[PDB]
């Protein structure tokens, strides 16, 4: 098999890549591993992170570099980076906002310390990010417009997890509730085979790990 | 000219963009502003950050999206993203490591967490070592987007952390860095970027 994706289905960054692979209809195998600082893994993934893409004996790490690479070598539909450069920028903006300004903050919670205050700081930071995000998304029906893009890979993978993770922390208080279109979008994406499969694989492994 | 770069030379993310604009030989004006949460600014820059690129009455924010955009509309050498797709992945990897795994953590310093931070940086520095070539540029033999992130962020990290790790500096573990820094400073673009930063620092230099 040409493409190997290293990383388990519970990782939202793994799932971001997986969504792009599935949507293009590429053939691949997922190799379920956990992160690790063993010298052997560091050789292919310097920070000990997943996902890692393996292809042609070469390894690419970092979900963003991976998806940009796949879109370059496998330009078949959908184009994760639109050909129009302005729309490409919007796609890249959306994805950066989601990962950098929403998920990074949220990980301080759902991954440490507990403080109503700490929790409080995060609530404010997320509300700020959500409001920024609102300005660039279209959900018509995809997050950046009328076709699947990189932004849907980041959006579906991260926001689905952010949504589940933060309900415990924020009943009546969830930041996403402020993102107009999120719920419709999430339901829409779940009517699709790729996103549905990504959710299923996550659920399968979660149920299994829970029996630790 | 047809391009305006919004943000002062104090910001490493602004300097990242500036390096790429300079290296492409593009006509531009730099608008010296600070970041802001003023709604009128949030309209063109949702997170209220600098830099913001403006062209054709339209705005792009996020230094990564801006340089990928300039690469695409001004595709002439130097190509910020290599034509070879593996080399292009290397470039994006280097840039992401520098920003996410070195700069972000470093920003927790500019408490006594300075020790947990020093370990994070040695780790990030050790990972970076695995992908850089410095031959002479950060990713290889030509200027790329990774040089925009590398020169903008590393220079800052180095000076900014000397007063915290006099004999302890993690960036000293990065083989080839000092020579790269020196080499980059001989080029007209990085030299201008570095001079504007230095002027601004001498100027607002009041302890
Ligand atoms: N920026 C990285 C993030 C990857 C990441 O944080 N993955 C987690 C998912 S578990 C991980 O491998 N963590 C292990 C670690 O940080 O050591 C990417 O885009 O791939
Ligand atoms: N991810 C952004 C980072 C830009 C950034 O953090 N700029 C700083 C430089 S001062 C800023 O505008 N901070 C103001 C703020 O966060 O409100 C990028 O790559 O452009
Ligand atoms: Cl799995
Ligand atoms: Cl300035």
């Amino acid at each position: 098999v040409m493409i190997k994706l290293h990383g388990a289905s519970i990782s939202n960054y793994v799932n971001k890549v997986k969504l792009g692979i599935l949507e293009k209809g590429l053939e691949y195998e997922q190799i379920r591993i956990a992160p690790s600082q063993e010298e052997d893994f560091l050789k292919i993934s310097p920070m000990g992170k997943i996902p890692v893409l393996e292809m042609d004996g070469k390894f690419i790490f970092e979900s963003g570099a991976i998806l940009e690479f796949l879109d370059t070598i496998f330009p078949q539909t959908p184009k994760l980076i639109p050909e129009d450069p302005w729309e490409a920028a919007r796609v890249r903006e959306i994805s950066t906002i989601i990962e950098t300004y929403l998920d990074i903050p949220a990980r301080r919670i759902y991954l440490a310390k507990v403080s109503p205050e700490i929790v409080e700081e995060v609530h404010s930071t997320l509300v700020k990010g959500i409001k920024a995000l609102q300005r660039v998304v279209r959900f018509s029906p995809y997050i950046a417009g009328n076709v699947f893009t990189l932004a849907d890979c980041s959006g579906f993978a991260h926001l689905s997890v952010l949504d589940e993770e933060l309900r415990p922390f924020y009943p009546n208080n969830h930041p996403l509730d402020l993102l107009n279109g999120w719920k419709e979008y999430f339901v829409f994406m779940k009517t699709k085979a790729g996103p549905a499969l990504v959710e299923k694989d996550k659920q399968i492994l979660k149920k299994i790990l829970a029996r630790a």
